Formats: C-alpha cells, structure tokens, sequence
C-alpha cells in the first residue's frame, strides 16, 4: 500500500455523534483523546486526495488525517454547513454586511486555490462549512445548476468555472439558501442560460452586486474576474462600493 505521513490507524479516532449521508457519513468525533474532529466516511484510487493533503489556507476546512472502510479526518466546524445555517433559524438575522462577509471569506479561500492553480468544481453552499463566530470556510473537493456552461457541456472545468459558481453561491447567500433558477428544472437551466438568460437581482440585493453576479456570469470564461479581485471588492465593499449602504426588512 505505501501510506503517507497523513495515515493513522482507524483505531485512532473515537466516532461520537452523527451529523449527515448519501455517499457516506458525517460525524463528530475525539481523536486520540485530545482533538476534536469531524470525520467524513466513504461507501466500500486516492489520491486523488493529493488536493487535501497539498492546500492550506485559514479559509479551507483543514485536513488532519486519512485511513486506508476509507476516512477522512478534518477540523471540527460547529454551524454545520452554510446552505443548513443560511435556511435555517440564524438566516432571519443575516444582513447584507454578514453575508457580504461570508462572501468574503470564501473569495479569500478560492483566491489561494487560484494561486495554487488548482480546481474546486463543486463550489456551492453545501460545501462551504461554517464554524464559531461566522468563520466560513471550502470543503468537498470531490447538479448542473451551479456548474459553468463550458463545464456541463464540455467538462472544460477551469479555476473560471469556479468563478461561475461562485457567482451562483452570492445569490445562495443574499436568498438565504433558495435554490438558484425557482421554478426551473435542469433542462430549461441548461437551455436558458446557453440563450443568454441570467438570474435577476435577488429581492432588496444592490444592484452593484447583482453585477458582480453578472461579471461572474460572462459567457466567455476569461472575461470572468478572478477570485483575487473578488476577494478584494468584497472585503472593501462596504467603503468603496456601498457607503449608503441602510438594512431593510430582510438584507
Ligand atoms: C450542507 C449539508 C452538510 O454537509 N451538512 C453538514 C452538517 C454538519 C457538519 N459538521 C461537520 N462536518 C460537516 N461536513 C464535512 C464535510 C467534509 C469534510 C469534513 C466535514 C458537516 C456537514
């Protein structure tokens, strides 16, 4: 087999709780008696898994320890995932400076992906983890109404795709947590968009934004900004884009 220093023995790690699983399980654990854990389970060829084991950022969910059935051991993120917190009963409270915030965060997090040339390709709610005190941070590197046209079509997944969905994730963010194009399935989706068709802006969202959203959503996946831009217009968004910025009923 040849393991790595990223191996431990399965008897290591103490399962406690259970916390979400199609394709697998989710739990909160003790790991050798010391360390809080979540621990990701798979259904009975990695890496792939050289993506987890080689990323480190403060905004990406830290990989701890792997096994061989296979385990995933990572940092404990106590809100769950933000598509569960943004629905959920701390989503009456967010305002635009919260999520903007959040936004921000994540940007940041992608923005080290994008120097590291790598990929995400799921970017989306359910795969960002939140933890104490509205830390948000990537998870899940390894459906279409998140994914990039050149991607659901011709599997040209690129950092700019990423860019896409991340664009689709701001409007997660500023609905608190609807799924993106209600009222469409993923056929009129695929075949709206290829003609053109984008998202509104999301009720009492600025318009400034929503054209951030726009910016992300360009046909041609080059003239999509970078997450370093992204990154940088966000955390500064309430100064250089929105100083008028007043709360409404809900954003
Ligand atoms: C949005 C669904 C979901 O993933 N929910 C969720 C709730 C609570 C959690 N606690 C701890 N960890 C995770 N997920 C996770 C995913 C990959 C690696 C580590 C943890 C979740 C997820």
């Amino acid at each position: 087999l040849a393991k790595d220093a990223w191996e431990i023995p399965r008897e290591s790690l103490r399962l406690e709780v259970k916390l979400g699983g199609c394709f697998g399980e989710v739990w909160m654990g003790t790991w050798n008696g010391t360390t809080r854990v979540a621990i990701k389970t798979l259904k009975p060829f990695l890496q792939e898994a050289q993506v987890m084991k080689k990323l480190r950022h403060e905004k990406l969910v830290q990989l701890y320890a792997v096994v061989s059935p296979i385990y995933i051991v990572t940092e404990y993120m106590s809100k769950g995932c933000l598509l569960d917190f943004l629905k959920g009963e701390m989503g009456k409270y967010l305002r635009l400076p919260q999520l903007v915030d959040m936004a921000a965060q994540i940007a940041s997090g992608m923005a080290y992906v994008e120097r590291m040339n790598y990929v995400h390709r799921d970017l989306r709610a359910a795969n960002i983890l939140v933890g104490e005190n509205l830390v948000c941070k990537v998870a899940d590197f390894g459906p279409i109404k998140w994914t990039a046209p050149e991607a659901a079509l011709y599997g040209r997944f690129t950092i700019k795709s990423d860019v896409w969905s991340f664009g689709i994730l701001l409007t997660e963010l500023t609905t608190k947590g609807r799924v993106p194009y209600p009222g469409m399935v993923n056929r009129e989706v695929l075949d709206q968009v290829e003609r053109g068709y984008r998202m509104p802006c999301p009720p009492e969202c600025p318009e400034s934004l929503h054209d951030l959203m726009c910016q992300c959503w360009r046909k041609d996946p080059e003239e999509r900004p970078t997450f370093e831009y992204l990154q940088a217009f966000l955390e500064d968004y309430f100064t250089s884009t929105e100083p008028q910025y007043q709360p409404g009923e809900n954003l």
